[PDB]
């Protein structure tokens, strides 16, 4: 017995709960892992986050570390669990709820978001190829902060994948999955087109922008921050309906606000540039993940991030 398995696992704290099942913190073979925890008749969403984490060539510095799907039978009933690395911090939205960052610890938590989505939408042709990958649910809640202050992508159980050799999408994707606030406008008003893939790279993309602006506001400079907001707090409801949404994001075509003092700063010169280019109501317009990590990293290296 070397590989990591449900019965070798002891739950030590409740840490979270998930889109569906619990989160917590176990103890295997003396290490601390993330647990997540479905009943049985969640087996269909237990199993396609399996299938995605799975996927070949899928592991990555800044993508969640998947460890094994098991089950695990108490004598009453049986639970599926899914085992992943643990990251202490938890969620970039717990993180910057915390914390303020500083102007490396905002392009740190940036470039490494966007290096963990250019590699998840990065298909790979041939043998041990891997294929892209659309989230489809990109938000704070939904990406961790490693000890390192770099983050890593997570909650990829609404990811759809592509097969480049068929053209296909693996599953019959539903309209309108994903959190309502981080609703690219094509998903809100449905004029995506979800037969063409890349339109749900783009959907991303535009959720990553939201991202970007969470973090920038709790960049602190000579101690000049924002308050922690989730976008569009200024304008929709907590748990705001795709209509509302829809209303600001497509028909007044408004976008969180950039602020002045970004302005006085080159780092967040780059970062509302970058906002600005996933904003764009064309999807096609937009930067792509790739992109973005250049532009990240050469930004990184010119403030010399260790
Ligand atoms: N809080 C916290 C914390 C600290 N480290 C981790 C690691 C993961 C998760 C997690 C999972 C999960 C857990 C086990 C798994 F095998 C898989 Cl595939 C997913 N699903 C939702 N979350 C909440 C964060 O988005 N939470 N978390």
């Amino acid at each position: 017995g070397h590989m990591t398995i449900a019965r070798d696992i002891v739950l030590q704290e409740s840490i979270g709960k998930g889109r569906f099942g619990e989160v917590w913190r176990g103890k295997w073979r003396g290490e601390e892992v993330a647990v997540k925890i479905f009943s049985s008749r969640e087996e269909r969403s237990w199993f396609r986050e399996a299938e995605i984490y799975q996927t070949v060539m899928l592991r990555h510095e800044n993508i969640l570390g998947f460890i094994a799907a098991d089950n695990k039978d108490n004598g009453t009933w049986t639970q599926l669990w899914l085992v992943s690395d643990y990251h202490e911090h938890g969620s970039l939205f717990d993180y910057l709820n915390r914390y303020t960052v500083t102007v490396e610890g905002m392009i740190k938590l940036a470039l490494s978001t966007a290096s963990g989505l250019a590699h998840l939408h990065m298909e790979i042709v041939g043998t041990q190829g891997k294929p892209a990958i659309a989230h489809r649910d990109l938000k704070s809640k939904n990406i961790l902060v490693k000890k390192n202050g770099t983050c890593c992508i997570a909650d990829l159980g609404l990811a759809v994948r592509h097969d480049s050799a068929t053209d296909t999408i693996d599953i019959a994707p539903n309209h309108r999955v994903g959190t309502k606030r981080y609703m690219a406008p094509e998903v809100l008003d449905d004029s995506i087109n979800m037969k063409h893939f890349e339109s749900f790279k783009r959907a991303d993309i535009y959720a990553m922008g939201l991202v970007f602006w969470e973090i920038a506001r709790r960049c602190s400079i000579g101690g000049i921050h924002e308050d922690y907001q989730l976008p569009y707090y200024d304008l929709v409801p907590s748990d705001p309906s795709v209509e509302e949404m829809r209303k600001v994001v497509c028909e007044q075509k408004l976008r969180p606000n950039i602020p002045n003092r970004w302005q006085s700063c080159e780092a967040l010169r780059v970062m509302a540039k970058i906002m600005r280019e996933c904003w764009y109501a064309n999807g096609a317009a937009r930067l792509t993940a790739l992109r973005i990590k250049k532009t990240l990293s050469q930004l990184s290296q010119q403030e010399g991030i260790k």
